[PDB]
DNA sequence: CGCATATATGCG
DNA sequence: CGCATATATGCG
């Protein structure tokens, strides 16, 4: 299923909630420290 | 990693 | 909304 991905980001206290895809925020973590760590601060939802 | 499908924002 | 760009989940 398209399960979503809760994200939090330990360096501006952020959080978010995608399924996937290009998404604003979520791109501006990975380009601020990196996709392996964006990943790793997530947490699984069944939404 | 590559393909397929659903998701997700921006250009037009 | 059509398309480009990107990206999770799932098949293999």
């Amino acid at each position: 299923a398209r399960k979503v991905k809760q994200y939090k980001n330990p360096h501006t206290g952020e959080v978010i909630e995608t399924k996937g895809g290009n998404h604003k925020t979520l791109k501006e973590w990975k380009a601020k420290w990196g996709p392996e760590a964006v990943e790793s601060w997530a947490t699984l939802l069944g939404h």
